[PDB]
């Protein structure tokens, strides 16, 4: 059987276990795939939607038709939608919920 | 997130920088102001 010049490779059927000098590892199947990579990159993924986190401490969920994405400045959104920081929640259509209550009770 | 955090606590109430989502879907504002009580004043 050939053999990987520099890998140390655990491997089934068609469970694939690939850990790399530089850091790196990852679980592989022909479905699923679960890579650590050496920049703080985690990108746990499958077929039906991904799930990552970036360096810059980003956190995100593809759910390919939304996203649970949390961006580094800590604003929380979701389809456009955003929390920020002080939990003001603007709404996609830029609402905000105190100034909407702020025109009310006048 | 640092910056950020998309917690959801035991008890099942979701936050994000302090606004709450409890588990009867009131979105409780980081400001205090409940959805449906500022509705309420609406349309009196």
């Amino acid at each position: 059987k050939a053999i990987h010049p520099d890998n140390v490779v655990l491997e089934n059927d068609k469970a694939i276990i690939t850990l790399k000098p530089d850091g790196d590892t990852s679980l592989q199947n022909p479905k699923v795939t679960v890579e650590a990579l050496a920049d703080g990159n985690v990108k746990i993924s499958n077929g039906t939607g991904e799930f990552t986190m970036s360096p810059s401490g980003e956190i995100k969920g593809g759910n390919r038709g939304g996203s649970f994405t949390l961006q580094p400045s800590g604003q929380l959104m979701c389809n456009g939608a955003r929390i920020t920081t002080s939990g003001r929640i603007i709404t996609a259509n830029g609402v905000d919920m105190d100034d909407f209550y702020q025109k009310y009770m006048s």
